[PDB]
């Protein structure tokens, strides 16, 4: 069994916040039926492909073992198979433009009455509340109206988005979260209800620590663990920190043997407050392990650049993975930073199920992040992305269309 | 009624990523006991506190709404008591070193035998094959290794870490996930079972988006989106673009006014693919509507900086609001960059409840990141974080112990 055997879901999604939570549902169990634009489909199924003609990388690592319907909402028939789509499922999850759905008739209201165990599922850019609420988000809209990138990068520098899709995929586990709350909700109600995540409040919940920092700024007028402390200033709102430890320990980014021309030639590297004895062992400087100088963090801070420096005379002259073999003897929080080429191929990543190979029609063999977390009772089975309208025919079957029903349809561009 | 009203966690966790799923599940309705060393507790308590002698921020934003009791597990009693808590709980979480709690005798195959409906949810820095698995890991040690680090910044710089807890809360969400996914599948199997949620994976899912590209590099060997391209050059791994697009549309962080002496005088801008024209009439180039240079994506590309430093010459003259207010009217895709300190006082998200006022004792007010999404059937209510031991008799006492026996148990150091 699985944990969403038997769960029906309404995939009316596009491009990356929803469909990676809705992948999820199918690799959890779901039956997932993505609802598609007829003759068009997701917008990822055409954006950068790497082979002509065919479904983009993009589309088929955020879509795995979804169905495809091509359904036109907007015509008679579209609405009519939509209601009956609704009647017959568990969640529905939409994506669209703020008014999308709305505009469509199917506004939570009207959705509630088709079916009151339904859980309906809305990712926007901005909550209900905003002067925002109408505004259309990408990625990094939601990184600069989150604080993320007000706070990422350096003192000196612009504000900077992060590579890691905190407005997208993000945004789509926090829904998901959201699901699966009501649907253990709904066992104890009998009735669905309408969950809702913006990706500015994703991103929000994932900059907690600096929301921290911004009261103890408030405060004290510093941030005793910043860069900036104590002989640069601090201003009115959290600043940029480079490489600074953040919610974990102090540490930096350092370069190892090749970083002039790899740019992936790095560690990170954490100087743990309990570990300043094995750390100055690990470098050769026994003399700094009871210095009031080096001690302790409050001491070590005003001259941190200096240690960071001094630790990279010796990260310079080996491979980063060398010098991690080596740091993690001495219980040093370490690793070096891996290119997405590293971790494409590394082994042990394949071995957990974390990166999948996965055979797609016509493409053949990709390459997908698995289901993150392990379960010691299920697997997930990874499976291909589906063809655009590859099972219009039989979920309108399901519904209990007959074939002349189903010609009418397509007479009439419903599907 | 709440989603997980009636269930039991055992919250063994400290720092943030254990710490942040477990908050979660007690804002659900869950009762979730924190289990904490006597005299000491999490390490949060005492980490940059802004109020002397008293819980910092760094605890209180974690910890909300939860009970704590002071065990020691590694005496006799403490382990009797923990082996009751575990009978008794629906969750157990943990996230302290590899090995730490096997070695106090609570490996998963005796968790197992105490409570077979128990599920177990445990994080760790890396997989169980990994070369990594008994590393530490704080957030910065799992972006650099989960591959956010190696693609987020400048291509003439180093990796970049994000300010967002991609190593931390990430992974607490994460671990979130799949803890509900069991209780929903105990409900068809009757048993628990283990969910383990590494913080690499984490990051890596967030970086599906690069591993997407890497799979374009490795066969094309260009990035038709990215800054290189097509006047500079790509090695065998994704670069850093700096503040391009990512998994979103083509833009940039772009200059406001005030950019020189204030750090997030900024926006974040979209160029839109079916949204050019709107974009023209925007900043007054009507004249680039249809010309064959600008008209299409793929043409802008290579002039795409000029672009930008054309939308500049409009940005730079407004404040960041004022210029968002504008260009929203053309559909554009665009947010300001708030700081930290917008975010605290924004009334919206009071409003929403995405930033709440939480009224701790000894403290007063302080601000947490409440309940990401929201529900229609229910509002989770935010309360205190528990003072240490606060609840170390009631929950005893729930368990059957008398007095005698607690006096014992205190004498003993087990609590
Ligand atoms: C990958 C990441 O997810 S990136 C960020 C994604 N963003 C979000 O999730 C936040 C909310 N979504 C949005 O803001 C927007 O969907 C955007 C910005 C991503 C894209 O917006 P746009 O491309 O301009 O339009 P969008 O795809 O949402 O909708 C286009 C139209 O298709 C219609 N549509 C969607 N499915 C169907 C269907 N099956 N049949 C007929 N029409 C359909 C919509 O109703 C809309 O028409 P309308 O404007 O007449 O009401
Ligand atoms: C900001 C951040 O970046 S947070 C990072 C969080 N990391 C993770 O979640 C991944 C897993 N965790 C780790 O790698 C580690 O916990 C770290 C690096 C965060 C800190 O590690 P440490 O220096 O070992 O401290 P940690 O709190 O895990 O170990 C505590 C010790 O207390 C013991 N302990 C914990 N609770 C109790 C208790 N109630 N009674 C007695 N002992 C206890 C542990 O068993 C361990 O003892 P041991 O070394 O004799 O086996």
């Amino acid at each position: 069994s699985t944990p969403l055997q038997g769960i029906k879901v309404l995939d009316f999604t596009g491009v990356q916040s929803g469909p990676s939570c809705t992948q999820m549902l199918a690799w959890f169990g779901a039956d997932v039926i993505k609802i598609e634009r007829p003759g068009v489909g997701d917008v990822t199924r055409h954006q950068l492909r790497d082979i002509p003609d065919i479904d983009a990388l993009y589309f088929t690592m955020l879509n795995s073992n979804k169905r495809s319907i091509e359904l036109n909402t907007k015509t008679a028939e579209g609405k009519e198979v939509m209601e009956k789509l609704i009647r017959e499922a568990d969640i529905l999850v939409e994506n669209f433009h703020p008014g999308a759905i709305d505009h469509m008739g199917f506004t939570w209201e009207h959705i509630q009455e088709i079916n009151p165990r339904l859980i309906f599922g809305s990712i926007k850019g901005f909550d209900e509340c905003s002067p925002y609420v109408n505004v259309k988000a990408y990625e990094n809209v939601a990184q600069a109206a989150g604080g993320a990138a007000s706070t990422t990068g350096f003192w000196d520098g612009p504000p900077l988005v992060s590579a890691a899709a905190l407005g997208d995929s993000n945004t789509g586990m926090h829904l998901l979260i959201g699901l699966l709350a009501a649907l253990l909700h709904r066992e104890k109600t009998g009735r669905g209800q309408r969950v809702t995540m913006s990706m500015q409040d994703a991103v929000l919940n994932l900059c907690r620590v600096k929301l921290r920092d911004q009261q103890r700024l408030d405060k004290l007028g510093y941030l005793e663990e910043y860069p900036q402390y104590p002989n640069g200033t601090f201003g009115d709102a959290v600043p940029r920190g480079g490489n600074a430890g953040g919610g974990g320990q102090p540490g930096w980014i350092l370069k190892c043997k090749g970083w002039e021309t790899d740019p992936n030639a790095y560690i990170y590297f954490t100087i743990q407050e309990q570990n300043w004895e094995n750390t100055c062992k690990a470098i050769g400087k026994p003399e700094w392990i009871t210095d009031p100088a080096y001690s302790t963090a409050h001491a070590r801070q005003p001259h941190i650049f200096d240690i960071f420096a001094e630790i990279e005379k010796y990260t310079v002259t080996i491979d980063k993975h060398e010098a991690v073999a080596y740091l993690t003897q001495f219980d040093i929080p370490c690793a070096p930073v891996l290119s997405m080429k590293e971790i494409s191929l590394d082994p042990s990543l394949r071995q957990s199920g974390s990166v999948v190979e996965v055979e797609q029609p016509l493409r053949g063999k990709y390459l997908t992040v698995g289901c993150p977390m392990k379960f010691s009772a299920f697997t997930p089975d990874i499976k291909a992305a589906p063809l655009l309208g590859e099972h219009t025919a039989a979920v309108l079957q399901e519904l209990g269309y007959s074939d002349d029903e189903i010609a009418a349809m397509k007479q009439n561009h419903a599907i």
